[PDB]
């Protein structure tokens, strides 16, 4: 699990994630690695460390690997994968940037595949959005920050009405009453599908965080974007069922990309 500060360089600044100040620069000497510094009072920090054992096991391709921490200090590190275009919201709105419908489909393969490993090894992003996803040299969708959720502190953050809560997000089994599965997550996967094709869009961009919730009970959908055929949105569409038993799994969804390939 842990790794020994004198290895790392701090070579340029990242700006600021919910735990507070992000940098770049050297592990062990020569590696390329994002550090978080995780702000006092932010993080629930015992339970972190505790349960961190979990986090570093989880390996794939797609998801930002988690290299290890820095416990034995105040502040606290995060030791990460340095993905090299920041956020893929961002990525989605250089507006000197065209992209096109099969690239688009290929960042929610990336993103499909990496949700697909943790609903085999049973471990929840619960934060699932463009925000939360960052961009490799060769333009490849990895998805950041899972998990990572439980441990903020910050009523704004854990509380459901809390102004900087993933309202926009997530399924009313949530937004009523705060309860995560596997198909919380999918909602979310449909919400991102969204968020790719519009180009980086606030979904629901008409109504506040609250007129939203409501607005999701009485069984309003994110309409098609235009970039979209008919059968993509037949898969991100999907996602938004009223019941989570009748969401898809990743697996399904993994399979229904390739048969739109
Ligand atoms: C992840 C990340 C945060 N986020 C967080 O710290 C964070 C933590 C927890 C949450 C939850 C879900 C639990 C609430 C949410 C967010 C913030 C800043 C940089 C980074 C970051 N990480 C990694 N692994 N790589 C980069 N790369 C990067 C960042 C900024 C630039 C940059 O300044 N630019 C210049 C041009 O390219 C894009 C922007 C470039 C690369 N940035």
């Amino acid at each position: 699990w842990e790794i020994d500060p004198k290895d790392l360089t701090f070579l340029k600044e990242l700006g600021t994630g919910q735990f507070g100040v992000v940098k770049y620069g050297k592990w062990r000497g020569q590696y390329d690695v994002a550090i978080k510094m995780i702000k006092e009072g932010s993080m629930s920090e015992d339970e972190f460390i505790e349960e961190a054992k979990v986090m570093m096991n989880l390996s794939h391709e797609k998801l930002v690997q988690l290299y290890g921490v820095c416990t034995k200090q105040r502040p606290i590190f995060i030791i990460t994968e340095y993905m090299a275009n920041g956020c893929l919201l961002n990525y989605l709105r250089e507006m000197r940037h065209r992209f096109q419908t099969q690239q688009l489909l290929e960042m929610c393969k990336d993103v499909c595949e990496a949700m697909e490993y943790l609903e085999s090894k049973q471990f929840l992003h619960r934060d699932l959005a463009a925000r939360n996803c960052l961009v490799n040299d060769q333009g490849v969708v990895k998805v950041s920050d899972f998990g990572l959720s439980r441990y903020v502190l910050d009523d704004e953050y854990t509380s459901s009405v809390g102004s900087k809560f993933p309202v926009r997000w997530s399924p009313p089994e949530v937004l009523m009453y705060s309860k995560f599965s596997s198909k919380s997550d999918i909602w979310a996967f449909g919400v991102l599908m969204w968020e790719i094709y519009s180009l980086g869009k606030m979904p629901y961009e008409r109504f506040t965080n609250s007129e939203t919730a409501e607005h999701i009970a009485q069984g309003l959908r994110l309409y098609r974007p235009h970039l979209a055929s008919e059968k993509v949105y037949t898969i991100m569409y999907s996602c938004w069922h009223e019941k989570a038993d009748e969401r898809p799994t990743f697996k399904i969804l993994l399979s229904n990309i390739l048969d739109v390939m």
